[PDB]
RNA sequence: AGCGCCGCAAUUCAUGCUGCUUGCAGCCUCUGAAUUUUGAAAUGAGGGUUAGUUUGACUGUAUAAAUACAGUCUUGCUUUCUGACCCUGGUAGCUGCUCCCUGAUGCUGCUGUCAAUAGACAGGAUAGGUGCGCUCCCAGCAAUAAGGGGCGGAUGUACUGCAGUGGCUACUGAAUCACCCCCGAUCAAGGGGGAACCCUCCAAAAGGUGGGUUGAAAGGAGAAGUCAU
DNA sequence: ATGACTTCTCAACCTCCTAC
DNA sequence: GTAGGAGGTT
């Protein structure tokens, strides 16, 4: 639900990125192509065409003779890893898409592709002598990193730091189910510029962070999760090798109760009745409600002009760029309505948290197009009255002066930043014919009513 | 003139205002919602220029919670706007076509000085518009196997025109800056000096010691297909 | 060939081989 | 002999 990357740029003198350069692009990269053609020409695709799913042996089986091949010989165990790991996850992807909507498929890229690490210990993190948190893999271990990254970025990786530190003095008693980091990817950035590959590309690494995990109080929720998943998972179980996991589960059980130094905060307690309530349309992209559920009485409306308090400039520049693309498409991303979504979503769940508001609600996708196209008539029909030459050529002009609002990052975007405080995210019924905070009180009110069947 | 945007005034009000009757009454000082009008405040600028400031993390005190204060550490990632800065270009190579009239469509439009003019020299984004931009109009322009008229070269129904048009690449020039300069580093590291303002001490004053200011925001990333034209 | 949508994913303990 | 690095394995 609650999963956040960080980033970081990995800074080392030149013989280290000669030799990441000269063991991943001329060596992991056709590893991964090899396996990506050689599960394409696998005789089970046709089979695996019939069922979306594939089995996590199969893929390690195929790339086991690779292992040993001169081609592929020298790399690190933990690399092979990185590449199973992607090709899985591409075919998996490819299959869920093939179920879906129910062949080569080689990815077409200079750039080499990404390093991928599952296991959070394969990374080590130490401090320099300068006072830099130096990095290395498991793997190529003498090929230090260094760290850069903003103020912003610079405490997930002291508590990557304090979390190995914590685990290693403490004997390995503690478990790295409650590490909070969970993900790693290792890619170029493609630098601009003339030279050398290892010498012009930066190196960058994607850490992938459980949020839920900053806060110590807010562990224990991942651990009566964690603890509930794999005591369902051990009871369900319940074959040396299955011995060996169960008992490795059952270490982890005993692992996991462990105490982390962590700090404390206090959890969002948000009141179940006071629902906050968000409406989409088209002459304004979003309208804030909310409600007390019991009392049919707004605590507080907001229009898309106060949560973007300073900075509503913005949104004309969005919609003046969207009618120039539109435009220059149309004779023929500036990644701004992203920040713009971003922005709405924070200020979407600073209003809740401020006025005590324990759950939101905003509309499905589904129904969006219909929305659009009733606020389009509506809008058509309140400048004119009964004609429908006059509605029809308002509608064109105002389709073709002013986009949708591509409501599905935003959709993202709440649920995101609702999910670092802990309000849960609801969907609702959209009315039609309605004004935006008459609009979004209904919503409100039919999500508490959905809620009250449920 | 149609449409879109800012806020100027007015009206109805609250998501606002005080006392509570804590849910009802009044009001528009502030913050905002809906409608009409409107060209004195705002939106609005052609191409780029940063290891760019802040929006950070932790520990305590107060608000029972938002939040503020005090202390410690610090880093440079993907962005987003404001402000400031240089130019509206110079060289070489490769490469599509071809005319008189009539188009759809599309491009250009700043200021000053010589030349009627093409074309040169300076300034310089306040770049043609109602306050502001646009698939909208205001002018000029424009190429082609879009239509028509063909002419010469030419034996032929055959081919060319009747010096201009677009695209690509390498070397490349100015900013390589968030008060402004100097030096230095550009997979690494900053150092030095100076102007203005504010606070405190010394201190008759002038001045000197110590500190700060000289913009503000947001963050989930990887790979893939799908759809619409 | 170009902007949104979406479904996948976001391991964890254990064992063997060095070093002074 | 404990601490750190490389590899396994579902």
């Amino acid at each position: 639900m609650s999963q956040i990357t960080i980033q970081a740029r990995l800074i080392s003198f030149e013989s280290n990125r000669q030799q990441l350069w000269k063991l991943m692009a001329d060596l992991n990269t056709p590893l991964i192509n090899e396996l990506l053609c050689q599960l394409g020409q696998h005789p089970d695709f046709e089979k695996w065409q019939q069922k979306g799913k594939l089995p996590s042996t199969v893929v390690s089986q195929l790339c086991q003779p690779l292992k040993t091949d001169p081609r592929f010989a020298g790399q690190p165990s933990r690399l092979y890893m990185s590449a199973i790991h992607i090709v899985d996850y591409i075919y998996k992807s490819w299959l869920a898409i093939q179920k879906r909507l129910q062949i080569l498929l080689t990815r077409s890229s200079s750039l080499p592709f990404p390093l991928v690490f599952e296991t959070n210990e394969d990374m080590v993190w130490s401090k320099n002598q300068k006072g830099r948190l130096c990095v290395h893999f498991n793997g190529l271990s003498d090929l230090i990193f260094e760290v850069y990254c903003g103020n912003r970025q610079l405490h997930w990786f002291q508590r990557f730091l304090e979390d190995q530190q914590t685990k290693r003095k403490s004997k390995n008693q503690h478990s790295s189910g409650l590490f909070t980091l969970r993900n790693g990817h290792l890619v170029w950035l493609e630098g601009e510029g003339k030279g050398e590959p290892w010498n012009l590309h930066h190196l960058t690494l994607y850490c992938c962070v459980d949020n839920r995990l900053w806060t110590e109080e807010g562990t224990e929720i991942v651990r009566q999760e964690k603890a509930d998943e794999i005591t369902k998972f051990i009871t369900n179980m319940k074959s040396d090798t299955q011995q060996a996991l169960i008992q490795r589960k059952q270490s982890t059980l005993t692992r996991i109760n462990n105490s982390f130094e962590r700090p404390s905060q206090p959890l969002y307690q948000g009141q179940s009745h006071i629902l906050v309530g968000v409406s989409l349309g088209l002459e304004k992209p979003a309208t804030v409600a909310v409600v007390d559920a019991i009392a049919n009485k707004v605590l507080a409306y907001r229009s898309i002009k106060q949560l973007l308090g300073d900075n509503y400039e913005l949104l004309n520049r969005q919609r003046r760029q969207q009618q120039y693309l539109s435009h220059e498409r149309h004779k023929a991303a500036s990644e701004l309505g992203q920040h713009i979504d971003r922005l709405l979503a924070k200020a979407i769940v600073a209003l809740a948290r401020t006025y005590k508001a324990g759950s939101i609600v905003l509309p499905k996708l589904g129904d969006m197009r219909e929305v659009v196209q009733s606020e389009i008539q509506a809008i058509a029909e309140q400048k004119f009255p009964g004609y429908i030459e006059g509605q029809q050529k308002y509608a064109k002009q105002y389709r073709v002066n002013v986009h949708r609002w591509s409501y599905g990052r935003l959709i993202q975007s709440i649920q995101s930043k609702a999910a670092q405080t802990g309000i849960v995210i609801e969907e609702g019924k959209q009315p039609i014919r309605g004004s935006p905070h008459d609009k979004a009180k209904e919503l409100a009110l039919s999500a508490y009513n959905l809620r009250l069947t449920r």
